[PDB]
């Protein structure tokens, strides 16, 4: 008798125990969801990580850049959930931007930007095209986003990728609505993941690290209810809220799991 | 084992069985909530209406224009829920704008506009000031709104009142956060209430009625998942979603229960 | 051969040489505009101030709370510009919020808030209703605004008044368009006026003063082209740009003269 | 004694006499600007078109996909305007999206989308990187945009490209501010160009054509001051307003030359 009791939900984006998707999968499992998981490249690494989730879930290989993976996805999912069964939810927690994109903004070559927008924005439509035929009416497609309304230091082309992702969602909703399915994004505040901690520790340089740290601190002071960058649970709960039947008139939208920071100047 | 199981929630704004608040109260009761209700002026009428809710709830008199009602509210609530007990949720479903405000836009006198903004926008802060001292950490204040981003025909000063209400919410969140309480609004699409049907039937004139009907129709065509103006249940579910613990990092915000219409041009 | 050469423009809101309107009037006069000015209560004070403008302009008494002043305004203006002549532009640089409104947010009584919204938001429509019948096609109504999208400390009910003003503008544009007239707002960054400097110097308290100073500093760091709070000339130029024929397809809108700060997170 | 008297402005995007850039160049020339023009591929066609501008202007070859063109651009411009002279303005009126991108939204392959985002969004930063070193303090970079806030039929991936372009602008402003240069976009309503008329006449199909026509009609009814899709002059004037010194505190922003349509629901 959980929030997602009996729902069949696909969750992508697990790579480490710090991934937002890991906590999405954990909360959803605690809430009665039967999950199908997607992973990219490091499959043996992902299997080991996912063994720590409350329940066992079938792991599938999915590179969003691979057209053959996408074409075979619906088949590979139906084979995992059972014939005659469909998905009730889909979670997109996929994002990437080469080193040059997140180095000055003018120094990122288009090849790097294009790979970033492919994986971070275009993939949301790729996943929808492939999974909507095997989704039930009342279904929910959730994507992971960060507020790209105003420009910020260090994130550069990843912010551009988010602006595109938000636009992609708005169109996915048009297609998803034909199937009785909702399409929405969760705009989260900064969450200290492996990539987030490394960059803050000066992996992408000192100027990048200092800027990210000021962003994080500014977030907790702006957020009326506070913001804990070490806690992905408030984000994971919000995604489950969208996967549930408790937001039935919300599509093409963005739900801000940011502590209320986007609503405050200072 | 419901969404709001064991939560003590105050619900204002019930006047008829078509009121958005009636359905908010119904869904919340179905979800395990113990409710305290507020009514205005026509108390014998409201008692009769509320007798149709799944469970009995104490009815309290509250005119948001009455400073004595607001000052005595916390006391009257604690007396109803029991000493030592606090509220876990508050619902604002209060709105009014004299006939002249919703007649040309330039013809509404300030006395009429001021009464409208008092009841429709200022009251949200009045309620918060009075009920936050008797609210528990993790609490939720929800208000009823409609998207006032772009101007529209016939709604005129009620749209202005909504623009103010959205701004009020953003500040209420600053105060509510001190108490561990969230403050948010639900921006709903058109819902055929008694006031809504009367105005559409030419109560406020022909030009007003025709404009409202075009608004309603335009809403269903824009909304990717459709929009049923005769169904307040998708709205009522969204308010309960905010009263729950499933949106814990959302404050000073607006959740659109509009079928996705605000995200689409046409 | 200036930007507003031969244009007849009404300018309200001059009280001191630090008023945004004083600089609006100065730039417009430098640009070939023949001006009609409105003042409130301290008429002998305003006459003395306005004597410092590049050219002499007729001063008119206008309290926006006075219904008789508004009703007699068109007549008093036509008598000043000459019979058969009309206004080509109108400038609204009027704003007020009692001490309690800008003291905690919950402590402001409605009487104080209502006076604030009357003078700061409703007056924009009052002025439009009165001056549109004496405005020429191609005309321009400009109002002074500050970004109320996100809540901020100390400004409280003045921010709410701005949110309402922006909504009012959107409706004024509907009425103004019938006359071939544009209606827009200029959202300026902080400008060190007499009221602004006093409040920063601890007139409205220490917490208020400290918050305003942090707002000002944060503005210059966010603004890509910088922000000089001691210089109202960039604001005054933007208002003239809207009074000109160089923004002919912009109405119901907001032009941000803020140094680009609203477009940047940090 | 014009708006841009003595200003040296680069204008890209001229292909036909119906191109928004042709009218931008015409108005700017009428306003005292000395222009440098860029063209793509069909150089003999562009030279013939540009011969109809009020004054002769040097034409330069610039494919935004060509890294050698961008690297040699500053040199080729300085050689055209004269050594020691710099640009005071830059106009980006470049946009493209393959046939599949504007066919269902899910059917556009990434190769087509990537080419579109390259030419329509990334190119804005490419141009800025190359031309900022040869731009004077007080300079202005203007880009052509359409409101991508809400999704619409038929435009699909071109809308996504615009959402990215708006984000790109916000970052370009950060870099441009270092040089004392402003960076802004002009969001125009539909303008009947050769590509616009062809698509409306059923070049991209019937469903696409019908949708574009409904968009155009809906624009004129929403716009308080009206909207003439056959007139690019109001757009061209707005770009010149941004190239002027009359909007000195506006950067990373969007100016809507849409007749006020984005501010109105219906
Ligand atoms: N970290 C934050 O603070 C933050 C905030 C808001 C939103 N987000 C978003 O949340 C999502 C997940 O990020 P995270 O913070 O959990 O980090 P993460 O590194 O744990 O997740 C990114 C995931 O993308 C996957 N991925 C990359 N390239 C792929 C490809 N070609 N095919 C398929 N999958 C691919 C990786 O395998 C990984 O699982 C991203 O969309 C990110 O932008 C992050
Ligand atoms: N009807 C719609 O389509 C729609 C859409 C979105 C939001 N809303 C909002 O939902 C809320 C409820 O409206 P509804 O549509 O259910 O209509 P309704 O008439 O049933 O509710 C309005 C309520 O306001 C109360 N009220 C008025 N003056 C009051 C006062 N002085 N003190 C206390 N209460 C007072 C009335 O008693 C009534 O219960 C309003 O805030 C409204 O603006 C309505
Ligand atoms: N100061 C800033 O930083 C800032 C920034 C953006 C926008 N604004 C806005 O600019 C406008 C002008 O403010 P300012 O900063 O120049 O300060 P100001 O004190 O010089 O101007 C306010 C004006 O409002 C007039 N006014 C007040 N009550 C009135 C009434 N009843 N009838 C008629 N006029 C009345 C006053 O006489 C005065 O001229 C206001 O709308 C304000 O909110 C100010
Ligand atoms: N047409 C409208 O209604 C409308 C409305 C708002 C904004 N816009 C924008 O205005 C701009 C100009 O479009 P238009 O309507 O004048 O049409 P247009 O076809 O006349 O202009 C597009 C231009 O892009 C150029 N271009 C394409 N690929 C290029 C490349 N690889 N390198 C360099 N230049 C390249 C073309 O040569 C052409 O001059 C575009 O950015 C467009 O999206 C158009
Ligand atoms: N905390 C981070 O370092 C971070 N990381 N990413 C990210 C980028 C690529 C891949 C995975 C996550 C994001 O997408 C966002 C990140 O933090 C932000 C940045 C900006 C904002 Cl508004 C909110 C959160
Ligand atoms: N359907 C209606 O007639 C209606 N009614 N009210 C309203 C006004 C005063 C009191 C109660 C409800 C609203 O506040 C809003 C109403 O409909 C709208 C109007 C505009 C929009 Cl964007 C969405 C819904
Ligand atoms: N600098 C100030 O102190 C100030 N003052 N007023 C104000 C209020 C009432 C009457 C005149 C001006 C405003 O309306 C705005 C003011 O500064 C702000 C405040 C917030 C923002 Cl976003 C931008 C500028
Ligand atoms: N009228 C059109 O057909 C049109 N064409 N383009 C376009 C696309 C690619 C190249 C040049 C112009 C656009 O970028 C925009 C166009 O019209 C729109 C479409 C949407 C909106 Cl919100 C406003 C105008």
């Amino acid at each position: 008798t959980g929030l997602l009791d009996g729902k069949r939900i696909l969750v992508s984006g697990i790579i480490t125990d710090s991934s937002i998707a890991f906590h999405i999968a954990r909360v959803a499992q605690e809430e009665g969801a039967q999950l199908v998981l997607t992973g990219f490249d490091r499959l043996r690494l992902i299997q080991r990580i996912t063994d720590r989730l409350p329940a066992k879930a079938p792991l599938l290989e999915l590179d969003v850049q691979n057209e053959e993976h996408l074409a075979s996805l619906a088949g590979r999912v139906t084979e995992a959930i059972g014939a005659g069964n469909k998905l009730d939810g889909v979670v997109h927690s996929i994002g990437f931007m080469p080193q040059t994109g997140m180095n000055p903004f003018f120094d990122a070559p288009y090849a790097d930007v294009s790979k970033g927008i492919h994986i971070s924005a275009y993939s949301y439509a790729s996943m929808a095209k492939a999974l909507l035929p095997i989704m039930n009416p009342g279904g929910s497609i959730v994507g992971m986003d960060f507020d790209p309304s105003r420009a910020m230091p260090a994130y550069n082309w990843m912010t551009v990728a988010k602006s595109a992702l938000e636009s992609v969602n708005r169109f996915v909703a048009r297609e998803a609505g034909k199937y009785g399915v909702r399409s929405n994004l969760v705009a989260a505040g900064p969450i200290r993941t492996l990539a987030m901690s490394a960059i803050v520790g000066g992996a992408l340089g000192e100027e990048a690290g200092a800027q990210i740290q000021l962003l994080e601190e500014g977030w907790d002071q702006r957020a009326p209810i506070g913001w804990n960058m070490k806690d992905a649970t408030p984000v994971a709960k919000t995604v489950c809220a969208l996967l549930s039947d408790w937001l039935p008139a919300t599509t093409g939208d963005i739900i801000y799991a940011d502590g209320g920071a986007h609503t405050q100047l200072l």
